[PDB]
């Protein structure tokens, strides 16, 4: 039901994002991310169906709004815990058949492993076949990176590397 609107004059206001975003039906909430400094703003619009979002992006992609020609995505979000002082590694091309579970055993008996996550889709329970590995330490990290990278689990090859360093 969101869209990602990019590209956005830094004039455009939420009212003119409403008349505009207006053309696929009932706006549930419009969000402008107004830059502190950049020349261009980015926005989010949520709509009640998934139906009249695409409509939206569908008439609206690609089109002059003010200065600038509008570039619309369906926005890509997620819902993750955190903790606090960790070094986080992606770890993807996981097995569709790796939980949560699966992912623990595999790096556990690493120095600091703190926490496993597969990314899973919010509707189907599927997963996205892709996952996060934390560690309480930099270097036992970067040592279960160096010792895990392409090698397989459950037939396949993971793909690790920092997720925020």
């Amino acid at each position: 039901r969101v869209l990602y609107v990019g590209n956005l004059d830094k004039a455009i206001t939420e009212d003119i994002l409403k008349q505009y975003f207006q053309v696929g039906g009932p706006i549930a909430n419009i969000k402008i991310m107004i830059d502190k400094n950049k020349n261009v703003n980015y926005a989010f619009v949520e709509y009640h169906q998934s139906h009249d979002a695409n409509i939206a992006l569908q008439t609206l992609n690609g089109k002059q709004i003010e200065n600038n020609i509008v570039k619309i995505n369906w926005a890509f979000q997620s819902q993750q815990s955190s903790s606090d002082d960790t070094f986080n590694l992606f770890v993807g091309d996981l097995n569709v058949n790796v939980d949560d579970e699966t992912l623990r055993n595999a790096f556990k008996d690493f120095p600091s492993y703190l926490s496993g996550h597969v990314m899973w889709d919010m509707q189907t329970g599927s997963s996205r076949g892709y996952g996060f590995v934390s560690f309480t330490s930099q270097d036992d990290a970067q040592n279960a990176m160096d010792s895990m990278q392409g090698q397989d689990l459950n037939g396949r090859p993971l793909r690790i590397n920092w997720a925020a360093k």
